[PDB]
């Protein structure tokens, strides 16, 4: 029913993680390597 959604998150889920493009990018090798 609301298919407003899909025009307004991509001015939302697509703004914060343009920012934390690499908030994936290091983190099952940050804690391998202190190992």
């Amino acid at each position: 029913g609301f298919g407003a959604l899909f025009k307004f998150l991509a001015k939302k889920v697509a703004k914060t993680v343009a920012k934390q493009a690499a908030k994936q990018g290091a983190k099952y090798v940050v804690n391998k390597q202190m190992e």
